[PDB]
């Protein structure tokens, strides 16, 4: 305790600083082999690998008969991607997106509003059933629109893909595990400074990753990562968690989010996002951790 915090916690940053450069520098390549968008590598294997986390929790917190935490980290993730991740990339690397992007984009903002009006009700376990395959059918959709031996440059691609997605994911527990296991020994332990650090730590994986890929103007392949991760956080996250058992109305996050994804869309269509649109996606998340719960 106290002194395996500190080395876990920062050893877990180490991890998180080159293990997302690595997985970004990896799936760029991967993308450039399979002659696809970043845009499409970034909504589904980035997106898929990044939200394991929230899958492994939604689905434990569900079984554990904590169906609250299940939705509340899922709903809890996608206002954090849109609001804290994209908004940190596009000021640093802002965006136009092309006229293909914005189509997987709308498709997306569809998705989101079909899921907040079944969940009105909560999400009964057919509600899960129903967005697993939207999420099927969307990945399929996106990587078609996309598309089209022992090769050393493929291998280490995979490897540093591999490596990568290992080093974050390995690094967000550490981090978690590092900084729960200082505040214990440190007596300052609350537990919802408690289920404060996964909803976050959850997020970890997408937030380091996308802002490695945005310091190398990576902005289709942080987008892409931002859209696969919410859809992979409502259709695979969600959608588990009901599976075990029903999940309680997250009503005011649902139409936070609605708006948010809204907002996306139409600076996609019809601006940029950039520096003032990431501005905006940063003020409207610090006034939903000022203002939101659960
Ligand atoms: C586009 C919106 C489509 C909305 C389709 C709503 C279907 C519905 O109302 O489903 C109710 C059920 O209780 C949900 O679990
Ligand atoms: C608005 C804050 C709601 C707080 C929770 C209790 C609400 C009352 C419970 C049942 C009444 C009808 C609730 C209707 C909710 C509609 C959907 C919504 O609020 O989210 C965005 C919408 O799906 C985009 O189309
Ligand atoms: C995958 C796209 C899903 C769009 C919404 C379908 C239900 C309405
Ligand atoms: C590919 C994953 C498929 C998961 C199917 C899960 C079905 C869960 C059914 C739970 C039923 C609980 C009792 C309902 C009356
Ligand atoms: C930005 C539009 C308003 C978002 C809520 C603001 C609440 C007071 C701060
Ligand atoms: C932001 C406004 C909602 C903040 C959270 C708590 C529950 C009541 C919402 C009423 C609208
Ligand atoms: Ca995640
Ligand atoms: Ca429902």
């Amino acid at each position: 305790m106290v002194i395996l915090g500190v080395g876990y916690f920062l050893l877990g940053l180490i991890l998180l600083y080159y293990g997302s450069d690595w997985f970004v520098l990896g799936s760029e390549r991967i993308a450039r082999h399979f002659n696809v968008s970043n845009f499409v590598i970034g909504a589904t294997v980035m997106a898929i690998g990044t939200s394991l986390p929230e899958i492994l929790t939604s689905a434990y917190a569900s079984y554990m008969h904590a169906p609250g935490i299940s939705i509340g980290n899922a709903i809890g993730s996608c206002i954090c991607n849109i609001g804290l991740v994209l908004g940190l990339s596009a000021i640093i690397s802002p965006i136009i997106v092309d006229k293909n992007l914005q189509k997987n984009i709308l498709v997306y903002l569809l998705f989101v509003i079909f899921a907040a009006v079944i969940g009105i009700d909560g999400f009964s376990w057919i509600d899960g059933v129903v967005l697993l395959i939207l999420f099927i059918i969307y990945l399929r959709w996106t990587v078609k629109n996309g598309s089209a031996k022992n090769n050393p440059s493929v291998v280490f691609s995979l490897v540093l893909l591999i490596i990568g997605l290992i080093g974050v994911l390995v690094g967000a527990e550490l981090f978690v595990d590092g900084a729960k296991k200082i505040a214990l020994a440190l007596d300052i332990s609350d537990k919802v400074i408690g289920f404060t650090l996964v909803a976050f730590g959850t997020s970890l994986p997408e937030l380091m990753v996308s802002l490695a890929a945005a310091k190398r103007n990576l902005g289709g392949m942080v987008l892409g990562n931002v859209i696969g991760s919410n859809i992979a956080d409502i259709g695979g996250a969600l959608a588990v968690g009901s599976l075990f058992m029903h999940l309680p109305a997250e009503n005011v996050q649902m139409a936070v989010l609605v708006i948010m994804s809204l907002l996306l869309y139409l600076f996609a269509k019809y601006s940029k996002i950039g520096r003032w649109q990431g501005i905006l996606f940063l003020a409207l998340y610090i006034i939903a951790i000022a203002s939101l719960r659960m």
